[PDB]
């Protein structure tokens, strides 16, 4: 749960490559996950019509989606930890709204890396899939934490 001030660096390092196509990346982390973990399809009435892969990457309310979830992330990762304020909102939605648990959250974190591997071929090594590894899980202990302060198990 505590980072190196070098650990975060790299996370945010990578994430301002991530900024420079947001919808690109969020797209093809949720293709990913979808993928992955197809269960997590059925989350999204919005999406769960998409049948094949030429379709997923066709569907640009994908992207915008991509686009939402990680422009949450993004704010959330740059707090460095101190993103209790950022959780608030996003455990009470994801919680008791779309009832998201927490290993569906460890799904996306998966693909997460699996697209930053995939995308930075130069620039995103074992160094840095530790740090982001590392942001990652302490963004689901925490919001886990607030899934509980809630009333709620993750
Ligand atoms: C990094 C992890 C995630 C972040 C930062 C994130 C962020 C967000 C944000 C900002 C929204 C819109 C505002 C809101 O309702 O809270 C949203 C909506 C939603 N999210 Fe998440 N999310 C994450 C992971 C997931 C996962 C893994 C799933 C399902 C497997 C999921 C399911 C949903 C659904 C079903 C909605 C509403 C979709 C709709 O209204 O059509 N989220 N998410």
């Amino acid at each position: 749960m505590v980072l190196s001030e070098g650990e975060w660096q790299l996370v945010l390092h990578v994430w301002a490559k991530v900024e420079a196509d947001v919808a690109g990346h969020g797209q093809d982390i949720l293709i990913r996950l979808f993928k992955s973990h197809p269960e997590t399809l059925e989350k999204f009435d919005r999406f769960k019509h998409l049948k094949t892969e030429a379709e997923m990457k066709a569907s640009e309310d994908l992207k915008k989606w991509g686009v939402t979830v990680l422009t949450a992330l993004g704010a959330i990762l740059k707090k460095k930890g101190h993103h209790e304020a950022e959780l608030k909102p996003l455990a009470q939605s994801h919680a008791t709204k779309h009832k998201i648990p927490i290993k569906y959250l460890e799904f996306i974190s998966e693909a997460i890396i699996h697209v930053l591997h995939s995308r930075h071929p130069g620039n995103f090594g074992a160094d840095a899939q530790g740090a982001m590894n590392k942001a990652l899980e302490l963004f689901r202990k925490d919001i886990a934490a607030k899934y509980k302060e809630l009333g709620y198990q993750g």
